[PDB]
DNA sequence: GAGGCGC
DNA sequence: GCGCCTC
């Protein structure tokens, strides 16, 4: 359904329309030019590994799963500081 | 939990 | 993208 991708640097976010992909590629200026889409953030970033970390609070996704218990994360050092708990 | 950023 | 500071 999505054909129009956005080729900006570590971007890869693809649309239904042109007239999307157009306004979406406007965002990609300034000092931070990977804002977060999602309704009503407003949060933007200088680096497009930030947003990925970022925009994990809004979906929830937690791929980093503890091996001593049932609990997940959604970054490295959470799960780390976590672990701290299984001394 | 989440943002900044050196690596 | 991890790991460490910082808030
Ligand atoms: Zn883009
Ligand atoms: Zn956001
Ligand atoms: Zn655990």
């Amino acid at each position: 359904t999505a054909t129009h991708t956005c080729d900006y640097a570590g971007c890869g976010k693809t649309y239904t329309k042109s007239s999307h992909l157009k306004a979406h590629l406007r965002t990609h200026t300034g000092e931070k030019p990977y804002h977060c889409d999602w309704d009503g953030c407003g949060w933007k970033f200088a680096r497009s590994d930030e947003l990925t970390r970022h925009y994990r609070k809004h979906t929830g996704h937690r791929p980093f799963q503890c091996q001593k218990c049932d609990r997940a994360f959604s970054r490295s050092d959470h799960l780390a500081l976590h672990m701290k708990r299984h001394f």
